[PDB]
């Protein structure tokens, strides 16, 4: 029982960026890895993306390995790597932009990428039973109960509710394309 290569290697990914925050400070690693923060910056292309790479505490990489964990193995192992990966960058993408569009190029995290997941997985259940994935009615609520704690700023996060949005849009966009 193993989670597929996608599913690992970002994981392992997202671990050692983690590790390297805490020997070099987070704002180090933001230098290399954050959004282009200045135009001298715009043409270096890994950056529109490594931003997800990023976590800031504890609780942010621990709650999202773990979402990621599940939906993008269960994505992989049932639909492809091919599908996952192209969630992910465009998730990535999207949430990236509109966190920098409020809110400056500072942020990072895989938030914008699970909530896609998760607004996938749960339409595609929604509308096409018999694909086999499908967001439990348990795990609905556990969701929702972070929707709403990040909605609410119960608990302070990097990205807005707007980059959160997009996220989401980008999982429904194509969980709706896919149940056609
Ligand atoms: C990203 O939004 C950070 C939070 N993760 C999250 O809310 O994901 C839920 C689970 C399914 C999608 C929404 C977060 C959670 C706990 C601690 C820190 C950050
Ligand atoms: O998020 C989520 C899903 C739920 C959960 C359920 C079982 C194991 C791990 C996580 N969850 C969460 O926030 O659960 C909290 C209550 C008990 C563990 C933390
Ligand atoms: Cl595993
Ligand atoms: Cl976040």
């Amino acid at each position: 029982e193993r989670a597929g290569p996608v599913t690992w290697v970002m994981m392992i990914a997202c671990v050692v960026v983690f590790i390297a925050m805490q020997i070099l400070g987070d704002q180090e690693v933001m230098l290399w890895l954050a959004w282009p923060f200045d135009p001298t910056l715009k043409f270096e292309f890994w950056r529109y993306f490594t931003h997800a790479l990023m976590h800031f505490s504890l609780m942010h990489i621990l709650f999202n390995l773990l979402w990621w964990w599940y939906l993008g193995g269960a994505v992989e192992k049932r639909l492809g790597s091919g599908k996952l990966i192209v969630i992910t960058l465009i998730s990535a993408l999207l949430s990236g932009y509109v966190q920098q569009k409020f809110s400056g190029p500072w942020f990072g995290g895989l938030s914008g990428v699970v909530y896609a997941l998760m607004g996938y997985v749960w339409l595609r259940g929604e509308r096409d039973p018999q694909s086999g994935i499908y967001l439990q009615r348990g795990l609905i609520i556990f969701a929702l109960i972070w929707i709403v704690a990040g909605w609410f700023d119960l608990f302070g996060m990097s990205m807005a509710n707007g980059a959160h949005i997009a996220g989401l849009a980008v999982g429904l966009a194509m969980a709706f394309v896919d149940s056609l």
